[PDB]
């Protein structure tokens, strides 16, 4: 069964969309939410995606759930616990974990999210939470927990609080900003409120990830890498319809963040077709295996694997190579990040 059973990194899984059907059914009841079910496996279900679908019926789904956990303080910090709890079971000894703060608010935050009625949890104080319950979480179970504060696409209004934010709580545990949401939005990568966010992220040394490319244009991805200057590439499937730029990517090194069970279950990458991570293996690509949204997906981390695996070939060595190539790509300081790789190269004698 368990197809790499060493430990892993993991760099690309968002907490909004890693959370316990138990859990939202539990805040579900006593908030009095409610929910398409009311048991944890029928809500699983529900939630769950086995098809693609539209960009509406993917978004409807945070519709109903979130609800339960934002503008509570303690659901926040305890679905970032319960996280931390998760990647242990799945073999991971070092993750970062991203979402927008904004989202998980109901004061301070304009539009509020999800219907919400006006309360008094902020987006910093959401922050401080998740920092809570990570901190509680890595102390507990044993993994090491960092995260990452994500832009919202449609939303650049907020990207100076992000930013903002990953300078406040910076190392602590916040170590990059992110842009998320539909990268299909014409110009989006370039709205202003973004492009300063992010030139404000290289001017005070934030860290940077964009994810680009997953369903945007090769374009989505030339504009996160020359104009918002990003480190790393969230997915990046499509630069491979730009060739020179595939090279450049490859030549510098770049990261890809790859989620390959996220890419089929979304319609992402089309089954009928070679997967984008195959060429990036053909290629000795730096990229790294995710989850993205275990919760939507019905996945664990395994899952992914099983898939490169048992779909498309992929060995132990292949498995140790990328997982280094992710330790080499993290945001960690740079003793922090010399200290997992000593840690990875030797489980993987
Ligand atoms: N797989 C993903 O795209 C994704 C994004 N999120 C959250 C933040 O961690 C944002 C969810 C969301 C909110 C509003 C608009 C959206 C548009 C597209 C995708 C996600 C959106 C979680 N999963
Ligand atoms: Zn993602």
């Amino acid at each position: 069964t368990p197809a790499f059973d060493k430990p892993k990194v993991e760099l690309h899984v968002h907490l909004d969309g890693a959370i316990k059907p138990e859990t939202i059914l539990y805040y579900g009841k006593r908030r009095g939410i409610a929910l398409p079910a009311d048991t944890p496996e029928e809500l699983q279900n529900i939630i769950g995606m086995d098809k693609p679908l539209t960009l509406p019926d993917f978004l409807a789904k945070f519709d109903y759930y979130m609800p339960a956990i934002a503008g509570c303080r303690d659901a926040i910090k305890r679905i970032a616990y319960e996280f931390v709890e998760m990647k242990a079971k799945d073999g991971v000894v070092y993750v970062e974990v991203r979402y927008s703060p904004h989202l998980l608010a109901n004061s301070k935050v304009e539009p509020i999210p999800w219907n919400q009625a006006e309360g008094d949890l902020t987006p910093d104080e959401v922050v401080s939470l998740v920092n809570q319950g990570l901190q509680e979480g890595e102390r507990d179970f044993g993994v090491k927990v960092r995260s990452i504060l994500c832009c919202m696409r449609h939303q650049p209004s907020w990207s100076s609080e992000v930013v903002e934010l990953c300078k406040k709580y910076r190392e602590q545990t916040v170590v990059a900003i992110d842009l998320a949401g539909d990268e299909t939005i014409e110009g989006s990568s370039l709205f202003p409120g973004h492009v300063q966010a992010y030139a404000e992220a290289v001017k005070s040394g934030v860290h940077r990830t964009v994810h680009a490319g997953e369903v945007g244009s090769a374009n989505v991805v030339k504009e996160a890498v020359d104009t918002l200057k990003t480190e790393r590439l969230g997915h990046g499937y499509h630069t491979l319809e730009d060739t020179t730029l595939y090279n450049r990517l490859r030549q510098e090194n770049m990261h890809f963040e790859i989620c390959p069970w996220s890419s089929y279950l979304t319609g992402a990458w089309k089954p009928d077709t070679e997967h984008a991570v195959i060429r990036f293996k053909n290629d000795q690509v730096n990229y790294s295996l995710n989850t993205d949204d275990p919760l939507i997906f019905k996945s664990t981390l395994d899952t992914d694997y099983q898939m490169t695996k048992k779909d498309m070939g992929f060995t132990e060595e292949e498995f140790k190579r990328l997982n280094i190539n992710a330790a080499k790509s993290s945001f960690l300081p740079e003793d922090e990040k010399k200290e997992l790789l000593d840690l990875l190269y030797k489980a993987y004698r």
